[PDB]
């Protein structure tokens, strides 16, 4: 299983070895040696979530408070989405940047996401099904959102044919990078990258 | 999220809460609050796998030697399989019974198989996708094959319209039932239960 590091550090693109046969294929999408080899550590699942999309819908940008914040290993399971990781983790060399993954049922790529980073997605085909494992419990009370399209972060989104994003109420009011930051409610890369290591 | 016991104690039919929305519709398909509820301890997910599969392929059908066994959280995200659980516990008061579950895209059931039951489906539809979590990761070494077919175990599978399934070639080969027991290869209902108060 290829795992390649992002311009994001601390985010990974997971490509899967695929087994075709004649009944269809099978692929392990997770691991644990696999996960341990590019992370360092276990990941340790305590929740699962799954959505289906339609075209132009995007979901984002979360993040959660650190600890223990929440690792996402996200993967696309029928359609494609583009994914998007921010780098929200103040004091960082590469603080405020972002790069993407395309998960989509063809090659059934992975972006595992580590704590204290931002994520999100553009659907990009209706019925778009999305499962993502994540190292903690929805949280609504430590649980944040950033404007998808906030400007500094400057997120380029590929609209589809050729329209405005779906989002849901929420993700639609989310408040600017600049708002989240001022409000001290980012995480601290010293402690994330310490967090980690803890872990490992 | 409800989850109901089959009729093979230690194995679950969960049922999710789907939030429909104007975007699609999101479940959380494992939390770990709700998985302890009715399973009395943390699921630790170490491999996680996805299957796709046409109409008519039948997998299974598979256990691991305990301990620790694989238990498997079980779910179909696109299309339809008939899953089976079989009680192969030695000594368990329903040894040799077997029950179902209908997995599909429409009521995003999951089965939950604990740690010692032998597990199969056929899928109905074609391009079925399942995945599933696994307590332990893909071990060829304590994991075995019991004929899907087999005519003690006599599981009684939907065949599509109306034809012999696919099977891969370790399971269209795999030994009967009879064969696994007096190889003393099933697992003992008496450890099983106590690896899993171990766990609880």
């Amino acid at each position: 299983m290829k795992a390649r590091e992002l311009d994001v550090p601390g985010a990974w693109e997971i490509t899967p070895t695929i087994h075709v046969d004649s009944r269809g294929l099978f692929f392990e999408w997770l691991t644990d040696h696999g996960f341990r080899a590019f992370a360092g550590h276990s990941l340790d699942v305590r929740q699962v979530n799954c959505s289906v999309s339609s075209a132009g819908v995007l979901r984002g940008l979360h993040f959660a408070q650190l600890p223990p914040s929440q690792a996402k290993y996200v993967t696309c399971v029928s359609g494609s989405v583009f994914d998007v990781v921010v780098d929200i983790r103040e004091g960082s060399p590469t603080f405020g940047r972002w790069d993407s993954v395309l998960l989509d049922d063809q090659d059934r790529r992975t972006i595992y996401v580590s704590e204290g980073l931002a994520h999100g997605f553009l659907a990009l085909q209706d019925n778009s099904t999305v499962m993502y494992l994540c190292s903690a419990e929805y949280n609504p009370q430590r649980e944040h959102t950033i404007c998808a399209t906030d400007p500094t972060l400057a997120v380029d989104w590929p609209l589809v044919d050729g329209a405005a994003p779906s989002l849901s109420d929420r993700d639609a009011a989310a408040p600017s990078f600049e708002d989240v930051r001022a409000s001290g409610l980012l995480p601290r890369w010293e402690q994330t990258q310490r967090f980690i290591g803890e872990m490992r």
